[PDB]
């Protein structure tokens, strides 16, 4: 037999806000492979996510092939915009969603993980935001652009920089990107193109640095369109899904567990020679040199 | 549990000549996954390969995790330079090692597979040759350049074209490449650069064509240096292995099974959304923008 | 003033069949810059081209900005499929177009150029053919695929290898490619995708080899769609032209002289630091991540 | 004759602090082509630069081919970190070098140019900085990374956003980048890899956006190493220069005017079909697949 075996491994997944995104899909497949799952959930939705899970609202999505339910060892409120408490502005501190929580900056979450688990094996980054995604880049503000980069790109560096010293041998990371990183996709606004370009560039540089510092592998998955929370909010994700079905080598729609399976493989000992890679899991759409009108 | 399960599937691997190349490594991992293995072996070395196998010469390399030995259901003498018997030059017809054999063109091998097995599930292409690899491309002859393309590139198209109509649902292909395809590597001569460029370009085109025609997936793996038969003949493979260790994000040398494990994943149902991809399994050397002296 | 000054430089342009392709456009712009123009014209259309030129049929297309006419110092019948007369099948020798002519192999043309002009300064490759472009790659024959490679890609190596020894200091080359080389474009069949992938790969390799051997620069231009002879012959070039207008950052249709202007700059002393480059002259269509429908 | 004709065209160059950088080289070549030259100079070094200029310290680097001296029509104090006065932080406002100057935010500078000149034709972005360039990406702070993106990447968007509406027909932009944007170069620290990745991604997106909005073309040049102000502070620029000479297809060192000549071509009417392009002007180093250490 050939197993993707993650038994006893501890994965931290940053960016699970419901059962509809890639983060959930990755969690599910890492669990199928035997991993222990810790979750970073964004502060302003932490209460609702954690409550919905306890109230059984996600149970249809928790079914594992062994009959058991997907279970998280711990869920940490987190805002990966902030490395230390000093970084948090008064506007955030006085926000009612934040004021009733504590220990949610990156350095703080990592210290808690260290206290309770000692080490991690797998770091998964499945988070992105721009406050101005609906704006053309020409019309995107400086603060908006830098916010897109801070949340969507630097957040990875912060997570790896802080978790790195407590990663075990054979540890690796996963982040998620989209092809608009280095090809023009009108509609992907608010500096999100730059944030993904940065994320992909950093994947390569970090593969070398983390590789030489800790022996850690660093890979990114470029996914096709999915009607997640983020996806649905853009306003036309359904048009993108349909377009990809007409465009791609294969017509099947994305499912979060497809990206999850690729992530499981990449963080497993079966991928020890794979690092710095951008792996396309988009039914081959990215290889096309023309749109479906000229087929 | 998460398994890469190929039990009941038939893989045809074109290009196993001994236990020291990537083809053997791929066979071993597909077998670990449960796949039944058919092999195409170059005519002039078919007798020695088959005989050595039966003598137990490769037994140390044959051991599997379950305690079984790697076994081939059938080994076919084959020369992928030829599609039909009408293609074979008189000199080859008169050659000692060809003249007392028959049915070694691509069409003939596929017809024998179809008769005895009906269908295949996985096609692996692990074969390359240029008669002029030591020569700078500037000094490579038309005959040499086209022979490199014929053997190393077109052979994949012939194998997929002939096998495609008998591939089952969920079928996929793997071929092997090297980064000199689209970056200049002095010493990768005799048109091998062009043969690899063509193979990767063909990978994308065939992913669309085979995807739409048969639902077949088509992927390529770009590997790090290995001291195979072909690798040792170039004359400086050990220096290349050493260079990659100094250069890459991770220092581990290539092992055939690392590419085998990648192949096994790519052909499994876990990778249904992956097609047209070039997957680097080279310890990240390919992502570097400068060599080791400037680190 | 800043001039692209090719005064006294001798350019050999392989692939001018009439006034409608990129070869002619390149010739006009090199002529504007002051270059002497030598032409290689495909054997089967050599007489036709020469006779049309003599009857004044292209005179409207010959007007240079200085009031003079685009003038060719010599037009050579050529077939770049053949390096030496020994390579020509008797079947070709007996064809009427070839029987009426002589000295059209690559070696023979270069020998005539050396005899009467001594050296050249610029080599332009503006030729391609596949006998099976209407066929899916899956359905393309070995003979067809290799013929595309021989005519469209090896021909460049042959011309550079033969002309290189008689190139003056500061010499450079230009070839023409299309984005289907490394992205999948259904309809670009007959192995043309592989031929352009090979052409682009060889550009990089030859930049290094010819740069080190003769100080020669080697560049390629990836152009937008044009209704040339070859263009029109695909049967749907007009739809490709219209598609590009809806798709690209800029809407203007290709003109042969746009590519010609890029060629003129790249072969001028102003581009001494540019080599191995693939320069897109396609109104930016190649940078798009989706087609028109999702704008 | 074939002229790169910029007669009467108004060019604004962001990032000239002395005569040793790419900005100066670009100015000189645009001036050779006939352009009027406006310069944006970083506030802290605006006085030293303008005083050095009129003192005649740069007269040796000002000589043009027509026998005239390079002349800046207007030199504007500028800090491209700031879009409007509202953006300026307290420490900067009270700083010795800013506190007496006024109108140095991007919006204010564009307004001055609009009053003075009505419109512009060419925008050159030759600026970059990270306060943490010596630091591994892993050790780079959030403030440092975002500062690198703000100064090196968003600044271009701000300049184009503000300048666009007063750009004439046929207008275009140039920026400068380095290959570390999408390939790992250890030592290009402080988030500069991400800054350049963003710059290049933005080039593609803005080519579409600016192309459709104003008909403006947008291109970037990727240069080899130069001993500039920024280049020398890095601390090993001479080693990089030597490495490139050993590595590249051609051995000549970079000269600022090489990038300048490429820039003049790209902003000229001869390049009307070129947009969104990344043009390498680095003697071909970028196309290499291995380092000099082998060969
Ligand atoms: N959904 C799609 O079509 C595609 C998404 N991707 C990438 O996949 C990743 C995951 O996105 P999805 O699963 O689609 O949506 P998602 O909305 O379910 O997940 C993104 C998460 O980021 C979290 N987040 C936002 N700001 C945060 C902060 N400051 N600190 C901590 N968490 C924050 C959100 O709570 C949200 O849960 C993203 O990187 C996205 O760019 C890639 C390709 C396609
Ligand atoms: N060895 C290395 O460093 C690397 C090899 N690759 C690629 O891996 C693939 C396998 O190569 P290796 O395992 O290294 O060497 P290998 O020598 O073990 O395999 C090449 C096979 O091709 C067969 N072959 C040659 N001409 C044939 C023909 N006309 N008809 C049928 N079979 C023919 C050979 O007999 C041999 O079995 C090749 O495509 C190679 O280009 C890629 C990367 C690195
Ligand atoms: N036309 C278009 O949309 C585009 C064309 N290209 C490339 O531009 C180049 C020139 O093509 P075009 O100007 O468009 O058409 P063209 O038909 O005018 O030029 C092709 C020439 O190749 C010559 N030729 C064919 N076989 C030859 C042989 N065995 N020996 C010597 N010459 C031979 C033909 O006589 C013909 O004149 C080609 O490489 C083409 O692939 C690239 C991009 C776009
Ligand atoms: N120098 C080299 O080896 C290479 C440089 N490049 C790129 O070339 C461009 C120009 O760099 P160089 O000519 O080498 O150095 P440079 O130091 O001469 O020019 C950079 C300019 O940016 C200005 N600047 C810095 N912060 C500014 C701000 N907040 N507002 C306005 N101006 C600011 C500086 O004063 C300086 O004049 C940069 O984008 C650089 O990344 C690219 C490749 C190679
Ligand atoms: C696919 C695809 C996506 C999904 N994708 C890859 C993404 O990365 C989505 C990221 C995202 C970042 N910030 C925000 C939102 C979504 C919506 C809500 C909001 O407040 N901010 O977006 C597109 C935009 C245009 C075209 C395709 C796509
Ligand atoms: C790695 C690497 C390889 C291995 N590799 C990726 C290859 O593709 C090897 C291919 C090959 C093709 N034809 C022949 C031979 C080897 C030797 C025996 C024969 O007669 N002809 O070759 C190099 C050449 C230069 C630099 C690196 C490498
Ligand atoms: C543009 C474009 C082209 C033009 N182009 C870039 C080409 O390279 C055309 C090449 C070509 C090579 N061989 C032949 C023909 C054309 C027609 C006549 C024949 O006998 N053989 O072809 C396409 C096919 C599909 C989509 C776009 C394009
Ligand atoms: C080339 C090359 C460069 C030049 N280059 C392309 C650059 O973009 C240099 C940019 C730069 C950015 N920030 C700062 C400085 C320079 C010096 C002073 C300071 O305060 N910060 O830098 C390298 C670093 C490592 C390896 C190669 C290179």
């Amino acid at each position: 037999m050939l197993k993707i075996d993650l038994t006893g491994k501890i994965a931290f997944i940053a960016g699970i806000g419901d059962d509809n995104g890639y983060g959930w899909g990755i969690a599910k497949m890492l669990a199928e492979a035997g991993a222990t799952i810790l979750v970073g959930t964004w502060v302003p939705i932490y209460k609702i996510f954690s409550q919905s899970l306890e109230l059984g609202k996600f149970n249809a999505s928790r079914e594992l092939s062994n009959g058991e339910l997907l279970t998280f060892a711990k869920i940490y409120p987190m805002d990966a915009s902030f490395d230390t408490p000093e970084d948090i502005p008064q506007e955030i501190l006085e926000n009612k969603r934040y004021k009733d929580l504590s220990g949610y900056t990156v350095s703080e979450v990592v210290e808690q993980v260290k206290k309770h688990f000692g080490h991690i094996d797998i770091l998964v980054h499945s988070l992105a935001n721009s406050p101005e995604i609906a704006k053309p880049l020409l019309d995107t503000s400086r603060k908006g652009y830098l916010a897109a980069l801070s949340t969507s790109s630097y957040s990875f560096i912060s997570l790896l920089s802080h978790f790195g010293p407590i990663m075990n041998a054979g540890a690796s990371t996963i982040s998620l990107t989209y092809l608009a990183s280095m090809r023009a996709v009108p509609g992907y606004g608010g500096g999100m193109n730059a944030a993904k370009a940065a994320l992909e560039s950093d994947t390569k540089v970090l593969a070398w640095e983390a590789g030489r510092r800790w022996g850690v592998r660093v890979n990114t998955i470029s996914a096709g369109p999915l009607a997640s929370r983020a996806g649905k909010a853009i306003g036309f994700i359904e048009r993108m899904v349909d377009y990809y079905q007409d465009w791609a080598p294969l017509p099947s729609p994305m499912e979060a567990e497809q990206v999850g399976a690729a992530a499981a493989f990449l963080v497993s000992p079966l991928a020890s020679a794979i690092t710095g890679e951008t792996l396309y899991v988009d039914h081959g759409a990215n290889v096309m040199g023309i749109g479906p009108e000229m087929f």
